[PDB]
């Protein structure tokens, strides 16, 4: 007895088929490790074979001091590689590659455990008010301008079809955000992820990567990363020609004074007076077209060449370092219409 597109959403984020599909594309042995035998008791433990492992990658531990450490990782998380010896986590892009797997397995466990514990019944245990914003409304027009308007010419392999668009109120997130409601420079920015992660995201909110996690992949370290150009967030949906429908969040992120870095720092504590970091993009929406909804700075002009050059990022990245600085306002269901 729920609205149609929300009933479809709840199925899409709790679909066990979509999880098992992700575990053989990650090359996990589903005979040696089903969804059931996954526990959080093995999660930080999997990071334990990464925190005390990457700590042996930058000197190169030598299989006197690696083989054993790489060995105990396959005691908790087995992997099947056809008829070839198991990849050794001694090189650069392996201990990191396996870190993106857990980031998923983490919320892959959250999804199943919420689905197994206790479709209205599963919605109940997202502790979140999901309403349908209707196509024709202004509500639904400003969201669409933004999606149409802040598409990138680098990120144009696919066109961006907007299916149906929701309005999200997570339990507690209001109270939690109250402090930062009063902080200047609040922007409704984009945050895309794997559909499987949205079990976790809606139940727990956006979390900062745990401390055990591998160093890099985090350009500015362990924060909650946003962007103004939809395509760039759209990208972390990792939606494929196989399943072309993705989910992307709009959020209110209270940024106050942004620490404006044109270059990667593993920021491990902001420099007192700064409440966010802003990676400075080359491209940016005309800061003239930047609309205001409720004291929030909806940045939805189009790509202008802000000749800011001493930089690495083609488009801006917004990072906060406190989970309380975010207040998720919508969840977007959009189709990736690909072109090769
Ligand atoms: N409750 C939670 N518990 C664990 N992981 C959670 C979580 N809520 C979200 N996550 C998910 O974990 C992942 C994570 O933190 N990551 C992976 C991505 N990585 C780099 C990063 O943030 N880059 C980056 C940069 C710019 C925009 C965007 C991103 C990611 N998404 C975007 O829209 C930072 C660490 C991510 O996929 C997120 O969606």
């Amino acid at each position: 007895k729920l609205p149609k597109p929300v009933q479809d959403l709840i199925k899409m984020i709790f679909d066990v088929e979509s999880m098992k599909k992700a575990m053989v594309e990650y090359e996990i042995d589903l005979q040696k490790m089903p969804l059931g035998k996954l526990s959080k008791r093995q999660i930080q433990a999997a990071y334990s074979i990464l925190s005390e492992v990457q700590q042996a990658v930058s000197q190169g531990s030598s299989d006197s001091q690696i083989l054993d450490l790489s060995n105990r990782f396959y005691t908790l998380i087995p992997h099947d590689f056809g008829m070839k010896k198991p990849p050794l986590l001694n090189n650069a892009d392996s201990v990191q590659a396996k870190a993106e797997m857990l980031d998923n397995l983490l919320d892959i466990e959250v999804a199943y455990s919420l689905l197994r514990g206790g479709i209205d019944v599963n919605y109940e245990k997202l502790k979140t008010d999901i309403k349908v914003v209707d196509r024709d409304s202004e509500e639904a027009e400003i969201i669409r301008k933004y999606v149409k308007n802040t598409h990138a010419t680098t990120h144009n392999a696919y066109d961006l079809e907007v299916i149906d668009i929701f309005k999200i109120e997570r339990e507690g997130e209001c109270q939690r955000y109250k402090p930062f409601k009063q902080l200047h420079n609040r922007r409704l920015l984009w945050h895309g992820s794997r559909t499987t992660n949205f079990a976790g995201i809606l139940s727990q909110g956006l979390r900062i990567a745990p401390p055990e996690a591998p160093v890099t992949g985090y350009m500015f370290g362990k924060g909650i990363y946003f962007a103004d150009m939809v395509s760039k967030s759209a990208n972390y949906c990792h939606t494929s020609q196989g399943d072309p429908i993705g989910l992307i969040l709009l959020g209110e992120v209270a940024l106050g004074n942004m620490y404006e870095l044109k270059h990667a720092s593993h920021i491990s504590k902001l420099p007192k007076g700064k409440h966010s970091v802003k990676g400075l993009g080359k491209t940016t929406p005309d800061p003239s077209a930047n609309i205001s909804l409720d004291g929030v700075d909806v940045p939805l002009g189009t790509g202008i060449s802000s000749g800011v050059n001493d930089t690495s990022l083609l488009y801006n990245e917004y990072i906060v370092y406190d989970i309380a600085q975010v207040n998720l306002k919508y969840l977007l269901k959009l189709k990736f219409n690909f072109k090769t």
